[PDB]
């Protein structure tokens, strides 16, 4: 075992230290004034690596004994099925830990303070609910689809000089997949070969493989075959495969594993295009697209198999050969595909398309967003301060401490702008109090202005996940009983 | 230089340390201000686990060299006879060891001390189950059906602001469950909006699942099918799996199919045309209880229908719950098994109700079996303390010495309840003892008040087994530690 | 390593330390309220072993350089010709050494002090002089066989609620074990089925194995064959012998198995070697080699061998045996922690009872022998010559501690007990002794506690006689390499 | 430590120290009250062993670095022709070394002193005449067959209480051994191993003494009677010889005095009270009178019947001078290159 045993105030402190270290590095990364960062490390890194996105660097390395790594791990789940935009979820969570020093003065027990979280719901819910922020997102929508939040996600990243346009393309992908929950079957690739727009949109799925030097280049009214088992007396295997194949009219074969050489000669003459070691992730997503099939042994063809017969072909779009799957009857799942100029910046586009894709799917379906530039946060602060006075006995302590926390956010945005935040903090406060949700910190202005004109909106999901996760972590470690061994691993 | 052997006083200490280590962690769990805790481990442990229940976490891990794992193992037999109540059995065992420091100055004989346990054989029979306390817990009971023990188990959870009313309902469910076939038949769900009352009772089982958009709205004279295995010549075989399902199905009159896992697409089309309602990926916890409810079935392969399946036949439908529509299973022949649905007042988790469901009836099965109870909130505890003082005096010489020390132990329990409250502990002890001394069994510790109050009004009462089984548990593993005094030799320095 | 060099004062001290260390552990063990203990070691030891019987743990372990193991080794000789009842032999010998401190003060000739050992024969008289005990034990004894001393060995042990019946069974084992066949061939095991009797007695040797489902039910005028080499020609000369049963210690070849069934011969697969070695003594033996082994080279006793269902499982019984030296008992029981401990008691019971029959004498237990013994010896130190007397009087006060230990483990006050105890014994009642349940003094005979006369004789012969050599020795015991 | 190489004053000491170390264990062996002594060893040794006879235990093992094992080896050849009585050859040989402390102060040729051994031949002849020898014997002999010297050999042994009886038994064995043949089976009681075979070698000594008693035709009074008489006469002898002869004469004579002292002490009576009375009776002319240990004084040895074989006394006298003589003449036992 390891047996590192935590005692009262020396338990709370480890959580406290982890939060402060993360906040300074992540703070400069936010929005339009976001910045790239580089890292050099001990062990096997041997050099300085630069990642604009905070989440990618945190998972790669677990530097020291206090455990902040687990808090870090959670952000990815957010990133794959929602996620990023700007990194603020970690920052807000960290700031709530500072107040705990104040809490020892209270000196009862942390759990009584925990009442703040029920009220975190009441104070915050009013805050998200202070309204405007979201235009409404009617459904698909002609121009509100983008030139908003995806563009800002890109803003912290340099590729935005010509990649603002790439971001615009991504919303089209989310609109066609709306309904039945969210994200499944979305993938993106980039091709070396320049164009001003830097992109091509495929109505189907993009795969990078070829059967061999021989085989028909284009297939029509294609049938798709997926096998759980590889192709690998021998002639009898050859004979079974040919007999079943001709009747179906099979135009393409996709198998997720190693493929045997004998069938390959047959596929070329037959007029059937096969793919060696096709990636499973593409196949499962593809299956929703083609209606799928139950993949068994060679008995698999015809009815137990369901293929989509619109158009499959391998297309030279520039340099590297790719295969285009097109014509999804289901309509539920689609891809996108990207082009470039042949630059380091282009590979960065790959980095941010994922960033763009996740935000919009959630933005459209949740039917909510918040005003950026701290508009939502200052307004939230004004509403919460009166709330503490309103609440009774056990209610009126937890909520009050939470309320002053919101004050710091306006201050952080003003400084990164460069203007004096002291003037800024209450000049800002007066505008939110007045009733303009659209008003907030304008970094470009240097004072306060209209956020809505700017076009910065934050996904409603990015804001709820951050606030709930912020202190749940704080309360769990202090409580910890009979800790066992050590190290997250 | 190795051996790992130790001298008289030191040997006693290794056992002594184990009791103190466990007591502080279990300490936070007790009473209304109880806390949830997390653990991390290496070596066939996946991730952090948090267990509200003290017994579950102790069973899973053999943490270190000191002896205490066997002490821990015993609590499970207790969590069979009755259950968790509120964890406290482990705490009492630990305090037994503190006096031992005093015992060095006892100046007589440690083996002689062992005779106290012999005394305890007839002492766990005296103070325990032979004192005053309440007049309650025989079958049914109208006024004291609840407004009792559910509230104390519930006390550890802060939701008790409205939750205590929720706990009131729980015994009505227990009364119907009494009979043959111990326990597993109860399910509960929470809702996102509602009234001051905060909860409703439904005649049948509550579920939030649907086969698909298509299928008949309602079924009568319903037959229920439960399958362990999912629905998920070979090309023809799919047609045949489809054929076996319909052939067996039509003769029975199959009204509803419930499967605990993923369901194959081919059957779905069949069920819609047939007029059969099925549930995809229904969770296991609802299923085991439902089986007890219907009359059971043997869940095997597709042969599962007809005789091997027993199905109740009143009404299965999706219906009326205030804001959310759920599928109601009702009119079951057993009647032993029934459901308290509840609805949510609206606080963050409110998933609390699912945990409280389990809490409500397991304790109660023993309630009919014991025909007896005690008053919770430490009411019994101060009363026993005042009463046990007399008991030590009753037994002469050797017999009294083990018994009086035990009596002062009861004093701490009132204090621990006070401690989680946030009120000053010293004040609490004075006020508490006088009320009990007077002769009023109902009076107890009111934590919100900070003083003593009527326990019955809040509720909190304890089942008779929870109070007789626990002391025996306290005396577990502790006895193996010091009844035998032999650890061997010394080889200088 | 050579011979360890110690002289005068220092040499004596090493002997002195060994006796005190052993006495404290053995002390809690004695009597009805004795204690079970657990020991942990390293190297060739697995985990924890618990033995109520003091002799078993001492034989197993020779932990360190100081002298004591040869003394310990001797107790086994004591067991063969009695040894047990309850452990007490080690305790009395140890207290002998405390007096040696007073010896330096005498400052003359420690060897003349040895003459006190001459007085040891008087001790053999006097220690047991203290009033009459028993006198019959004719041989076999239909009623006087048990229901006294065996129970006492068991009383310390937890199992006594039903065990006392099992102990009773053990005398039967001793009766067949009398004479000089050596102390060998006694086999005991426990079984899962439950009954009030809690045990069974078999006239022969028990083995738990079967050839296979096919084969005859029983054999008569049986011939027994044991082979060293595995089965992995047989029928033609097997028929000649008339072979009724074959026992092999290892894996058995399948082909002969079909043949044995038709012939009418029952064979045993993977028979344990330990059972086999004893069996050879039993049947006159044979010489085991290759398949040439049958006929005259093989000797087989011919009573009858059969397989009998005990009640819960199938067992095979070997009985008769012309030679007669070796016999077996098969035990079974109610199924308790207490049943497992039945193993503890039979080993103890066989030896206690075996000497009960040929000892001719027993003593009153519960400290009765010890208090009275103290009273008689005190008068004599004054009567005997000076220095030998000095050793003799000190020895007398040693007996005092035993009364104190028995009362103390019962939870009653040791001080009060000593005063009242001595007056009873002093008066002249042989029967009166310490009643732990009572907390005072009472009649030992009603309890039924008695001790074998020789258990008492070799606790003191080792303390005495041999102790002539203790001061004499100078350099003691170790190992026995490889 | 740091490489040992001892010379003159401390080199002499190593021979000296070996003799004193051996003497303490063996001294208790002599006289009617003696110590049985048992030894247990490591490496192919199984149990504690008991051997009263000093000579064999020394033969069995070579315990330490100082020289003495070769001296020890020699005592066995003594055993072959006579052997025991009591083990006095090793202690008396060692006895001569204590006096050497006096010699350093003498500071005049230690070597001249050594020549005394040559003159010990004169001392050996002195011992004859002095010895106090009886008549009797009469071949076979109904009552004087034993309860004598064997008893003396065994007096020392603790087991004298029971054993003096079986010492008596051994002369019966010697009576059957007489007649045309020179030098049946007897069973003893003991511990267990090879060391038990020590008894065969150790009791070799008892058989021979008795055998000599039947064909010696001569024996001497036991219980120390022989020793005091010889002592009174030898004092005269130094005075009776020329000064070169006399120095090795007179020193040898006082050695005899210690034997009376050891005999009386083990009895249980004051050691020196006995010395006064003992000398007076021998001086008078009664060869029969000697040390009566149970009495604590002096008495008639003949009534006791205790007698020592003429051969035991004859050979010891010759053997003591020859064994002691070689040690002074020879170096320190080492040198000659390659270690």
């Amino acid at each position: 075992a390891g047996a590192d045993e935590e005692r009262a105030e020396t338990a709370r402190l480890s959580s406290f230290i982890g939060a402060i270290a993360i906040g300074d590095l992540v703070k400069s990364t936010l929005g339009p004034k976001g910045m790239d960062k580089i890292l050099l490390s001990s062990g096997r890194d041997a050099s300085l690596m630069v990642t604009n996105d905070g989440a990618t660097i945190l998972k790669n390395i677990g530097v020291d004994n206090p455990a902040a790594k687990v808090l870090v791990d959670m952000s990815r789940v957010q990133d794959d099925e929602v996620g990023d935009g700007t990194t603020s979820v970690t920052v807000l969570a960290a700031e709530l830990l500072r107040e705990a020093e104040s809490l020892i003065a209270k000196k009862i027990h942390p759990q009584t303070i925990i009442a703040g979280w029920r009220e975190a719901t009441k104070a915050a819910r009013q805050a998200l609910l202070n309204s405007a922020v979201d235009h409404g997102s009617d459904e698909v929508k002609f121009r509100q689809d983008l030139m908003n939040i995806a563009g800002t996600t890109l803003s912290s990243k340099l590729l935005t000089h010509h990649k603002d346009h790439f971001t615009k393309l991504a919303v089209e992908a989310v609109l066609r997949l709306k309904g039945s929950g969210n994200l499944e079957a979305i993938h993106v690739i980039k091709k070396l070969g320049g164009s001003l727009a830097d992109s091509y949109l495929d109505e189907g799925f993009l795969l990078d493989k070829k059967i061999g030097v021989n085989q028909p280049k284009r297939i029509e009214n294609a049938k798709i075959l997926i096998a759980n088992t590889g192709m690998d007396a021998e002639k009898e295997k050859m004979k079974e495969k040919v007999e079943r194949i001709l009747k179906h009219g099979i135009n393409c074969f996709i198998n997720r594993q190693l493929i045997y050489n004998y069938p390959e000669q047959l596929f070329g003459a037959a007029g059937v295009m096969a793919i060696e070691h096709a990636d499973f992730v593409g196949v499962e997503r593809l299956a929703l697209v083609t209606g799928g099939e139950i993949a068994s042994t060679f008995d698999h063809p015809e009815l137990v198999k369901l293929g989509s017969c619109k158009l499959i072909e391998e297309v030279m779009i520039g340099e590297d050969k790719l295969i285009h799957f097109s014509g999804v009857a289901l309509g539920e799942a689609c891809t996108i595909v990207l082009r470039g100029a042949t630059q380091q910046i282009l590979d960065e586009a790959e980095r941010s398309l994922h960033d763009a894709l996740c935000v919009l799917a959630q933005t459209v379906k949740d039917s909510r967003t918040v005003y950026g530039g701290g508009c939502s946060e200052m307004l939230m602060a004004h509403a919460v301060t009166q709330l503490a006075s309103r609440t009774p006995g056990k209610e009126a302590v937890a909520m009050e401490s939470y309320a002053k926390a919101l004050r710091m956010l306006p201050t952080i945005i003003a400084d990164n702008a460069g203007y004096d935040s002291a003037d800024l903090v209450a000049q800002l406060r007066a505008a939110h109090s007045e009733g303009k949700t659209t008003a907030g910190l304008d970094m470009k202005e240097g004072t306060i202005g209209d956020m809505s004109v700017l076009g910065i909106t934050e996904s409603f999901q990015v804001k709820r996940q951050v606030l709930l996760s912020a202190a749940e972590a704080a309360e769990v470690i202090l409580r910890v009983d009979n800790i066992i061994k050590a190290a997250p691993r």
